[PDB]
């Protein structure tokens, strides 16, 4: 035995800060990297998925594909860009079906035209199960970021909240049957949709903006932490679907707990004043930026 | 029911990589870099892959595998006529890693942003078995040169010497405890390549195929040919060797000309152009010629 300090201890986001100290870094620390190029901005990102963590050899593999690229242009919009182009690096076992990689690229191929961005390169590696790693190269002509809130700023949410997290859930029982709103819920979970709609708004009018990809709560903190702010939420103000009330009916369970705390929606959490709000897009107020430090729900405060 | 639906091991890599190409209906993919339009410019995009028990092993220093995971990349940039940019990288690391690998990791990271002049302005990290290293790198270029410009007549470069990284690898396999100083420059050259970045202009402007050369002369020179529609004749005896890979070879038995030949991961490039646009001041080397036909030649055969 000898003893020395291992990732595990430092934590994840302590090692991030430890990459950024060695690396003298300014700009690390968002969903994007903003980098100064012709006037604009360009956006700089990479999210991966592993085989056994974020997805199964048996998942439909074009479903993998869509949620690839869109996982990754979650963090371009929630910065305020547009995805440009990508690349895709994989880790493949040789004894995977050649249909598997051309069905996950039927599914990348679909979300790029959605998205209007395209894949123009990547890489392919050896490995014993399958590892998916996405770079993503956006642009904007307004970067927001995770440090920017206002105190006096209301709180934004787009969607619904916890449908991914119930869609899991269905997806482990592996039922031989799902009922029509239990099929919505893991739909959602498996191929979810990046809020590009929301991208010229938040651009425009977020003094502070990040997709809620680990969950409100824990990604409320992140913002909070960064602006140097405290932020107030409202859980009766919690944007909720019917497909979730209905899973959360059927299994007596709380939907609220959902949607504090479930992961993998892909919705954005974004900051202004309430007057900037615009009703043609589906954004919940759901709490406000108060001067102070921490996340409070309802006057409790919950940490990650 | 029986699988009888085809591996990617029968496939092989290259053939995969034509699938992807078509299903994507893309037309750039192809080339050691991906060349965009943005800004009158042309952005070069490339991503590279360092693993661990294939490309390294965890007891190597780990700022030279730093220095190594940025340069690989760089040399792809570089391969095509650019300048490195920004880079990310993303990491799949075991929870129980020592956090000191991490840092000098990155020590070796930010020593080679600074000697090649980009930087490393973001990644990812993921929990894993085994430690994965993915480097994205984007640069730029007002003139990007692909693998399939070579022109007959052409006469075909390389930089710096071959075969010495194999050297390296091989020596570093012997786990000695000391090495004598010719060999520490051997494996200095594996361990921690140095990519070609003083060749960016004279790529740029006057290669009209390029590449740099990571699986090996003959293997890399294929991709060349064939991107080209070209055949490639190369005369042995005007490979570049290096002092120290020869007194290896002296030393174990070993034939440079082989190390030269096959030797992967020297990193040095693969150019051609008519043998009229020579640098005499780059340590480039005329090693063969361009002309109609396909495939690679070696003093004849091929
Ligand atoms: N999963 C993937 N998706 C899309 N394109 C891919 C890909 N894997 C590889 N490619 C593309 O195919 C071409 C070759 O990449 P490859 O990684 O084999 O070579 P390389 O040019 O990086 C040289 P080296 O030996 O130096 O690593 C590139 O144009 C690359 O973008
Ligand atoms: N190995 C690494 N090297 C450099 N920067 C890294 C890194 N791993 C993470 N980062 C950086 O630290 C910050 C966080 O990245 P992280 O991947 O955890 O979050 P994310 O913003 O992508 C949200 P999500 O939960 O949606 O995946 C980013 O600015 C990222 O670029
Ligand atoms: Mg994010
Ligand atoms: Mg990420
Ligand atoms: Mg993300
Ligand atoms: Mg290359
Ligand atoms: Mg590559
Ligand atoms: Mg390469």
């Amino acid at each position: 035995g000898s003893f020395t300090m291992r990732l595990k201890e430092l934590g994840e986001f302590g090692l991030i800060d430890l990459i950024k100290k060695t690396l003298e870094s300014k700009v690390i620390g968002d969903d994007t990297a903003p980098v100064e190029y012709c006037s604009k901005k360009l956006l700089l990102t990479t999210d991966v998925l592993n085989e056994g963590v974020h997805f199964l050899r048996s998942y439909i593999p074009e479903a993998v594909g869509w949620k690839a690229i869109s996982v990754n242009v979650s963090d371009v919009i929630a910065n305020g860009g547009l995805p440009k182009w990508a690349l895709i690096s994989l880790n493949l076992p040789e004894d995977l079906e050649v249909s598997y990689v051309e069905r996950f690229y039927i599914g990348v191929k679909r979300a790029c035209e959605f998205y209007k961005c395209e894949v123009v390169g990547g890489n392919i590696s050896k490995s014993e199960k399958i590892g998916i790693s996405v770079f993503l190269v956006g642009e904007t002509e307004r970067f927001v970021g995770r440090d920017g809130a206002r105190l006096g700023d209301s709180v934004f949410v787009s969607g619904t909240l916890g449908d991914s997290r119930a869609g899991l859930e269905l997806l482990l029982m592996e039922k031989e049957e799902y009922e029509p709103f239990e099929l919505a819920l893991i739909q959602r979970h498996l191929r979810p949709t990046a809020r590009i709609d929301y991208v010229k708004h938040i651009q425009k009018y977020a003094n502070a903006s990040m997709d809620i990809s680990d969950g409100l709560v824990a990604d409320a903190n992140h913002l909070a932490q960064r602006s140097g702010v405290k932020i107030e939420i409202l859980s009766e103000k919690l944007p909720l679907s019917n497909e979730l009330k209905m899973y959360c009916e059927k299994y007596g369970k709380n939907p609220i707990e959902y949607a504090l705390f479930g992961g993998e929606d892909y919705q954005l959490l974004f900051t202004h004043p309430k007057e900037r709000w615009n009703p043609f897009l589906d954004m919940t107020e759901i709490g406000r930026v108060e001067e102070g430090e921490g996340v409070f729900v309802d006057g409790k405060k919950v940490e990650p």
